[PDB]
């Protein structure tokens, strides 16, 4: 259960331009990729995963030919440890030989459309809570979101964008909770959702801002246990406008402010003792909850699948040869790929893809090394992932 969240009320920055809030966009990065492995002539899914921008306004178009593709959906959005939003956003499609497929994203932080091209060729645990509230003048009132977490996996949201927005569950074990529970998570969402927009307001004011503007502020709140029960770290952390607020330290006691504004929070929750409500909450209530899930969901957590991997081989200019090894279809999403020249790991003539989603709930990763034609056999994929008994040795396969 998500914590009541107690207003910042601040009320004076000096247009410093530190780094806590007000504009200072992050540049979307996007990738282009087939579900399953491309045969001609057979249905598919492709993907479009963009990842690291700010702010999280951002409007995406898939492409067949040029020809924008009507039907694209689009996955909910979240956002990383680093503020950063990311999201999916994929459409059915049927490869062919000649058919060029693209991804078109338009995004404040570049002065034009990116698109992007599809190119065939190439223990503990925790309940963790991640807040978004963005102001947006002349669309409405302000978009309130509540995405819950166990051991980083989505358990629960809440979207003020439904016309009748609940808490929803988000992992299948969390329909055992009763409606009591629901409507409970509900109602401190939408009393969350009031300090938050008054929260906005005060900021505009706090940077001296326009109210025409769109503003973010972000939290990140919640526990880490250990495999014995207890608290390990606490977390209550905020950013405006992609940037650090405020956060509670290690200590549970003190807070760390990142600008003049946040001086102002740091001072008014001091003086009513918002440290030690959080201590308590972390301490307590949060470790409770996260038993209370994990006693539904601890199973689901634990599963893994492992990782189906081969090594593709692709033509450089003059002697030379692309090694491609590839990690497809596993879960969790943390894995390690290597190439290895005689004993040795790679690290100067490699490449690798962030991990993404595939789409069906499992992930996809690859790594290449450039090598000499006729030297192939001297290089060995190697694939790290808990789900396998041992790691995975492979070599290219003529």
């Amino acid at each position: 259960s998500i914590i009541n969240f107690e207003k910042l009320g601040g009320g004076a920055s000096g247009g410093g331009g530190s780094g806590g809030g007000g504009s200072i966009q992050k540049t979307p990065q996007i990738q282009v990729y087939s579900r399953h492995p491309p045969e001609n002539g057979k249905p598919n899914i492709l993907n479009c995963y963009v990842t690291q921008f700010h702010p999280p306004h951002i409007e995406i178009q898939m492409l067949k030919n040029g020809k924008k593709i009507p039907k694209v959906e689009m996955s909910d959005m979240s956002f990383s440890k680093d503020w950063s939003f990311y999201i999916l956003a994929h459409t059915e499609f049927t490869p062919t030989e000649t058919d060029t497929y693209a991804c078109r994203v338009k995004h404040a932080s570049m002065a034009e459309p990116k698109t992007v091209y599809w190119d065939r060729d190439m223990g503990p645990h925790s309940l963790r809570y991640f807040v978004t509230a963005v102001s947006r003048p002349g669309l409405g009132e302000p978009r309130y979101m509540e995405v819950g977490y166990v051991d980083d996996t989505e358990f629960v949201r809440f979207d003020s964008d439904a016309e009748n927005p609940r808490y929803e569950p988000r992992a299948r074990w969390m329909e055992q909770e009763g409606p009591e529970y629901w409507e409970r998570e509900t109602q401190k969402a939408k009393g969350n959702e009031q300090s938050f927009r008054v929260d906005l307001r005060t900021l505009l004011g706090a940077y001296n801002q326009s109210k025409g503007g769109s503003h973010t502020i972000q939290v990140i709140s919640g526990c880490e246990v250990g495999s014995d029960g207890r608290l390990l770290r606490g977390y209550q952390q905020y950013a405006y406008d992609g940037c650090d607020y405020i956060a509670l330290n290690e200590d549970l006691k003190t807070w760390t402010a990142a600008d003049m504004a946040a001086l102002i929070t740091k001072h008014k929750w001091e003086q009513a003792g918002e440290a030690e409500r959080l201590r308590a909450y972390l301490e307590g209530t949060c470790v409770e909850w996260l038993r209370r899930y994990l006693k539904n969901g601890n199973a689901t957590l634990l599963r893994t699948d492992s990782p189906k991997a081969h090594v593709t081989h692709h033509s450089r200019p003059e002697d030379k040869v692309t090694l491609r090894c590839w990690a497809l279809g596993f879960y969790p999403a943390d894995i390690t790929l290597t190439w290895q020249l005689n004993g040795e790991e790679l690290i100067q003539d490699m490449e690798l893809v962030e991990t993404r989603p595939a789409g069906d709930g499992t992930f996809q990763k690859w790594a290449s090394v450039v090598v000499p034609l006729g030297k192939e056999q001297y290089y060995t994929c190697h694939v790290y992932h808990q789900g396998l008994p041992e790691p995975l040795t492979l070599r290219w396969e003529p």
